[PDB]
């Protein structure tokens, strides 16, 4: 049954307390089993309760409000209030709310005549329980003017989609999804913010994130994280298209997470690198358009590097695992460094370091001037029982342009493969060159490295690095 909020004494006047007229259809479209709570064109203003998880307007279950327009419909902070306020539109704490939503309308959180900490949009059960508010719909809604979090999806939200919607002009973050889990934003825009555009935290899972755009805000476009209590990391977190542009620290930023992915966005202006991952377990970074980051400074347009937590709550290092960085364009150096296990590390247009780590990795530089690091012998290797796998294989390796690091490795140079030096072979074909130690270790294991083609006339001494000094004097990149 529909329920207009004018007919409960509702004014939208810009003047009048129309909380407890709002909170009427409210509570009559909840009797009735469910509604929509109409809201025509006008400015309503609202205040909160004796309590912060008191919000301002509690939805309840199979309840939604349908404004006007965002810009039509207003919602607004009543002058003065000087309390926290989680959620000027919530759902109650301690129970699972479902089947709710709001659309066509705007949360004003009135920060410049206001003081305490506000966020837009609450919901959740209760944080540290098991219980989940579910099947939750924002479309089409504004939220700006919140003195900390516009849209703050919470602890925990099943199904929650927020589409077509804006966040703007927001003290802290402009979208938080926190424990979030099988849900969507899309198609969204979350600009000028004073701190993150989208921050996703708190052991979200299967999470889209289709086509949205962050721009202009005080810290990361978007932020993928595990936040800063030791719990279960996010994971299943996929980044589809969109632009993550002219913010100021990273564009996208990924932090322990597993399964995480970033496919087709334009990534450009950020003031920091355009994409940084730290100890991300399962990183895919494919076909994005990455450009003109580093702005405030800063030498890389990509940053893949681990998370070291050892001093932190958890106690944990995180290393970046199981990367997959290809078809980008990068008009800038690609640090992209990655551990145990087979990673795919392409770089682009810049003078790239690539280092896959240990396990059977492929890499390629693409255009420019790159450097293949090799920081260990057992990075790359086959075995006594003559086991090839575990042998990186480097797709692209330009003599006289690219650089192969072996600075650590304790080889003297080029020679026989015995007493310290490498023996440079092409395989039976001549589809292979190798580099390779014929003296086993120990454990019976050999240094190799494949170089994909016939390398074996025009590579020469000047293009592998085989002490620091070396290093110093050839590297191309500005990363080591
Ligand atoms: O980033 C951070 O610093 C951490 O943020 C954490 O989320 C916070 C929320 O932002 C809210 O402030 C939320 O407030 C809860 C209270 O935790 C509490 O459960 C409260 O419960 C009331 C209940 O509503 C009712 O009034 C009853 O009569 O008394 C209860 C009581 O006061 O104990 O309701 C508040 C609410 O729902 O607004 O709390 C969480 C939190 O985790 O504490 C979180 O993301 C954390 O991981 C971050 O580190
Ligand atoms: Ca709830
Ligand atoms: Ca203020
Ligand atoms: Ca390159
Ligand atoms: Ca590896
Ligand atoms: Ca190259
Ligand atoms: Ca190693
Ligand atoms: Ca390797």
């Amino acid at each position: 049954m529909d329920f207009d909020v004018k007919d409960f004494g509702a004014k939208g006047d810009g003047k009048s307390d129309d909380t407890e007229a709002i909170q009427a259809a409210i509570d009559a479209a909840y009797e009735a089993g469910g509604g929509t709570v109409r809201l025509s064109a006008g400015e309503y203003r609202v205040s909160g309760g004796d309590e912060a998880s008191d919000g301002a307007l509690m939805i309840k279950s199979n309840v939604y409000m349908d404004g006007a327009g965002m810009g039509e419909t207003v919602i607004k902070l009543v002058d003065g209030w000087d309390q926290k306020l989680t959620g000027i539109i919530r759902s109650k704490n301690g129970e699972k709310t479902h089947d709710y939503g709001i659309r066509d309308l705007t949360l004003d959180g009135n920060q410049d005549n206001t003081e305490g900490e506000v966020d837009g949009f609450y919901t959740g059960y209760i944080p540290r329980e098991d219980g989940a508010d579910y099947n939750v719909t924002a479309e089409r809604v504004e939220i700006r003017e919140v003195s900390r979090y516009g849209f703050d999806p919470h602890e925990q939200t099943i199904n929650l989609t927020i589409r077509d919607s804006v966040a703007h002009n927001n003290g802290k973050d402009g979208f938080v999804g926190d424990f979030q889990i099988d849900s969507t934003f899309e198609n969204n825009v979350s600009h000028d913010n004073g701190r993150h555009g989208f921050n996703i935290v708190t052991s979200s899972h299967d999470i889209l994130l289709r086509d949205n755009v962050a721009y202009g805000n005080g810290a990361n476009g978007l932020v993928v994280q595990r936040g800063s209590e030791d719990i279960a990391h996010p994971y299943n977190i996929q980044i589809e298209g969109g632009a993550y542009h002219d913010n100021g620290a990273e564009g996208v930023l990924i932090k322990m997470t597993s399964n995480a992915s970033l496919q087709g966005a334009e990534i450009y202006g950020n003031d920091a690198a355009g994409v940084r991952v730290r100890g991300v377990d399962g990183m895919q970074l494919l076909d994005n358009d990455i450009h003109d980051n580093a702005q405030g400074g800063g030498k890389a347009e990509i940053v893949l590097e681990d998370y070291d937590d050892r001093d932190g709550v958890s106690g944990n290092y995180y290393e970046t695992l199981n990367a997959t960085v290809q078809g980008n364009r990068v008009a800038g150096a690609a640090q992209l460094l990655s551990s145990e296990g087979r990673d795919l590390l392409d770089g682009a247009a810049g003078n790239d370091l690539l280092d896959g780590g240990a396990g059977r990795d492929t890499l390629s530089g693409g255009g420019g001037a790159d450097t293949f690091r090799f920081a260990d012998r057992q990075d790359s290797f086959r075995n006594y029982e003559g086991d090839t796998s575990r042998v990186d294989d480097i797709v692209d390796f330009t003599p006289g342009a690219d650089l192969i690091d072996l600075s650590g490795l304790g080889y003297s140079g080029l020679g026989d493969g015995y007493n310290g030096t490498l023996a440079l072979l092409l395989n039976e074909d001549g589809t292979k060159t190798y580099l390779k130690d014929r003296q086993a270790d120990a454990q019976g294991n050999h240094f190799e490295i494949a170089l994909d083609g016939n390398l074996v006339d025009s590579l020469s001494a000047t293009d592998i690095a085989f002490d620091a000094t070396q290093l110093e004097l050839l590297g191309t990149t500005d990363l080591q």
